[PDB]
């Protein structure tokens, strides 16, 4: 499987089975810059 | 499988089976810049 | 499979089977800039 | 499969089978700029 | 398959089989600019 | 298949089989600008 | 499986079975720069 | 399995079974720089 | 299993069974630099 | 199992069974530099 | 099992059974440099 | 199966969406 | 199965989405 | 099964999403 | 099973998400 | 099973997420 | 089982997340 | 089982996370 | 079992995390 | 069992973590 | 069993961690 | 059993950790 790439939060490469992944984010003025390629 | 690329939140490359992925985001004035290519 | 690219939220490349992906976003004045190509 | 590109929300490249993807967005004055090409 | 490109919401390139994709958007004065080409 | 391009909502390039795609939008004064070509 | 790469949060390469992964993030003005490639 | 790489938080390579991984982050003005490749 | 690499927090290579891993981080202006490759 | 590598916090290579691992970090202006490869 | 490598905190190679490992860190301006490879 | 109940006050822009799929193999 | 109840006040922009899928193998 | 109850005050932008999936093997 | 109750004050941007999955093997 | 109760004051950006999974082997 | 109660003051950005999993072997 | 109670003052960025897992062998 | 009570003052960035696991062999 | 009580003053970055595990053999 | 009480003053970066494990053989 | 009481002054970086394990053979 391919690489899992994240800045904030989680990067999950393993297979997930009956298994919950969750993330609650509360941001006051976030700024995100992505240069994907 | 291809690379999973994320700035905030989760990048999941593994196969997910009976398995919940969730993310609750509450942003006050987010700004997102993406240069996809 | 191709690369999954996201700025906020989730990038999921694995095959998902009986498995729920959800994201609740509540933004006050978001601004999104995308340059897709 | 092709690349999945998203700014906010989810980019899903894997095949999804019996599997729900959902996103609830509540925006106060969002602004979106897209330059697709 | 071709690239899935979205600013807000979801970009889904994988084949979807018995599988629901939904997005509820509630915007107060959204503004969208698209330059498609 | 061709690229799926969307600003708000979903861009779906994969073949969809027995599978529901839905989006509920409630906008107070949206403004949309499209320059398609 | 591929490498799991994260800046803040968790990088999970092992297969996860009946097992919950969660992350609660509360950011005041985060700034994220990603150069993915 | 692949290497688990994280700056803050946890890098988990072992298989996780009935086992919870969680991280609560509260950041005042975080800045993240990632050069993934 | 692959190497678990972390700067702050925990690097866990062993299989975890009925066993909880948690980390509470409270940062005032963190700065993270990652050069992943 | 692979090597567990950490700068601050814990590096755990043994299998963990019914056993809790936790770390509470409170940083005033941390700076993290990682060169992962 | 692999070597457990840590600078501050604990390096645990033995299997841990019903046994809690915890570390409370309170840093004023920590600086971490990691060259993992 | 599922019963969605939605109330909107006066002068309020609103949508209701309901999707049900029954699969019987 | 699931009953979603949503109330919106007056002059309030709102959406309700309900999805149910029943799978019987 | 699950009952989501959501109240929105007046002049408030809001969404409710409900997803249920029943699997019977 | 699970009952989510969410209140939003006036003039407040809000979302509710509910997901339930029942698996019966 | 689980009852999440969330209150948001006026003029406050907010999300509620609820996930339940029932597994019956 | 678990009851999460969360209060947010006015003008406050907030999220609630609830996850329950029931396993019955 | 577990009851998490969280209060946030006005103008305060906040998250609540609740996870419960019940295992019945 | 466990009751976590967390108070945050005004203008304060905050998280609450609750995890419970019940194992019944 | 365990009751964690945490107070944060105004303008203070804070986290609360609670973990409970019950094992019944 | 154990009651942790933690107070943080204003403008103070803080964490609370609570872990309880009950083993009943 | 054990009651940890921790006070932090203003502008002070702080952690509280509590661990309890009950073993009943």
């Amino acid at each position: 499987t391919g690489t899992a790439n994240t800045l904030f939060g989680t990067a999950s490469t393993g297979t997930s089975l009956f298994s919950s992944q969750n993330n609650a984010f509360a941001q006051n003025k976030p700024t995100g810059f992505g240069n994907f390629g």
